[PDB]
RNA sequence: GGAAUGGUACGGUACUUCCAUUGUCAUGUGUAUGUUGGGGAUUAAACCCUGAUUGAGUUCAGCCCACAUACUUUGUUGAUUGGUUGUCAAUCAUGGCAAAAGUGCACGCUACUUUCC
């Protein structure tokens, strides 16, 4: 229809939502209106983590464009703090010091009011396993079950961040929802998506070509990541290279003669190849430069040609990563 | 303790040394004082399910591979970067082990570089002495090269990768 | 601030269902023919190559697929004697069962939004 709507995001009521995608396209609009709504009905304050310190020197206009949403009361700050009607609204820091924080009382927690949690290529901002300092954070300021629900929000749709494939986040293009224990993953109606991009259509003709490009369009949709021909099929197992400590194997189909990259187990004792002395132990067999083009002599010809065939995004990954290895 | 280079154990609770101790404080009622905290918010528990929480109670680094030594045999002697390695032999699963062994017999003795140069040693050609110790190689290869370290495992181990 | 009288998350129910799901158990390598049965393969076609057909272009036909049997190794690591088969496992996929999936929740406020009280 016409903007950001969390309906359907508040109704199907994860204790943890997570959403994704509408970068400044109101994907903090409502959820910005919420925490207010939340004092409306007189609830709890809420918690604002920030990525950095100078981020916050300019952001004390937070509630600038909520008030066409609710002229009626007052919605100010006082500097840091931000006071409705003069009662304590959120509690506003960066990442550097929540441990300094962590003794602290915090009885009152509302909703999770911050978006752009992760940014498309972006890790120098990143703190290494911040996966586990937001588990920090939520377990100081949880203090039973409820008063707490979260929200991720990234720009646009990756499947290659460690949260996602830790908790197996896959993304569905045909369907907007997904649904696990406590996960969701999902974005505006693809007939919204039709009814907005078209709105960008109209007016600016260059910001709707811009958008015509791929470049504003995986923003939004998310189509990202799905780059080589995939399949499987139930060939025999032939051959595993123990790289970097992981058991790839190697199945290989002579009927319409393709190779598989799928990744299983048979008691070969046998023909598992080591490219570092990290993997290798006292069963295996180390090799050197060139003896991979020869012994995998069917991995480099159908690498080099177009019958090599993959499985998994991950295993792509790190077979493409190999493939620079090996020189 | 980078600096002190401490070696505690999770057994003793208290790790008394001529100036320091290293104490573990209530290590099961802190894992169970953890739990009930799972039990006041099942997310919680979904929070504890995840493999960081339970992976910083699990630490890692290089381990050694193998810690095995002879009663028979042996021939060889080399040398690298002021350290001196021997070859060790048996018949008996014809097996091969590098441990510390000094012959005053002295025959053969060798280093990779000049930096460690005596009338006695002889700088090594690059890959024919490898040939001439063919069996050493091919243990290298396969699994019949063992140590009794893991000292003796990485300074074998660099030279090897200086070897090819 | 009150509903659970809007769609609703789930549980733990029922009505339709599909081991897709984890487990529980039986199945596996190769030619030789058969219309096996069906799908002519059907751009017609022009010509040719091959293989039966009979005086003779006269006839028809050349593709795949599961089965019936003998030629054989469920694949695969090991225990086996001096050495070869056969006895205990593996994973691979198949098939059957549970347990599991769709439809109402008509079993509830553990519950957000929801417009009104
Ligand atoms: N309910 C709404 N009413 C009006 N405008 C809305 C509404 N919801 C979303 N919008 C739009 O969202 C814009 C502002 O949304 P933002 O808060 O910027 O969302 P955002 O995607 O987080 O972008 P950033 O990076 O946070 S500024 C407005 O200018 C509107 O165009
Ligand atoms: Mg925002």
């Amino acid at each position: 229809s016409l903007f950001y709507n969390p309906q359907k995001m508040l109704s199907y009521d994860r204790i943890l939502n997570f959403v994704i995608g509408a970068r400044g396209i109101g994907k903090s609009y409502a959820m910005k209106v919420y925490p207010i709504n939340r004092f409306i009905k007189y609830g709890e304050q809420f918690i604002y983590v920030r990525r950095y310190k100078p981020e916050l020197a300019k952001v004390s206009n937070y509630f600038n464009d909520v008030a066409q949403e609710f002229p009626d009361h007052e919605l100010v700050v006082k500097g840091r703090r931000f006071y409705i009607d003069g009662k304590l609204a959120g509690w506003a820091i960066p990442l550097s010091v929540w441990q300094s924080e962590k003794s602290n009382a915090y009885p009152n927690v509302s909703t999770i009011v911050f978006d752009e949690f992760i940014r498309e290529k972006d890790n120098s901002n990143y703190i290494p396993n911040e996966v586990s300092a937001l588990l920090n954070l939520m377990d100081t300021v949880f203090r039973n079950r409820e008063r707490v629900r979260c929200i991720c929000l990234s720009n646009a749709v990756s499947v290659v961040n460690p949260y996602f494939l830790f908790f197996n986040l896959v993304p569905d293009v045909n369907k907007r929802f997904n649904v696990y224990d406590d996960a969701l993953i999902e974005i505006p109606d693809s007939l919204d998506f039709s009814s907005e991009r078209r709105k960008t259509r109209f007016g600016r003709l260059i910001d709707g070509t811009e958008y015509g490009e791929m470049s504003l369009d995986n923003q939004f949709i998310g189509d990202s990541q799905v780059f080589i021909e995939k399949r499987s099929k139930d060939s025999k197992f032939v051959f595993s290279i123990v790289y970097n400590g992981f058991t790839l194997g190697v199945w290989v189909d002579v009927n319409q003669g393709l190779m598989y990259i799928d990744t299983a187990h048979d008691p070969s004792t046998k023909n598992v190849y080591t490219l570092t002395t990290d993997d290798l132990n006292e069963n295996m067999m180390l090799i050197t430069n060139y003896k991979n083009n020869y012994h995998l002599r069917k991995l480099a010809s159908a690498f080099m040609n177009g019958y090599l065939r993959f499985d998994n995004q991950v295993i792509r990954n790190i077979a493409y990563e190999l493939f620079r290895k090996m020189r």
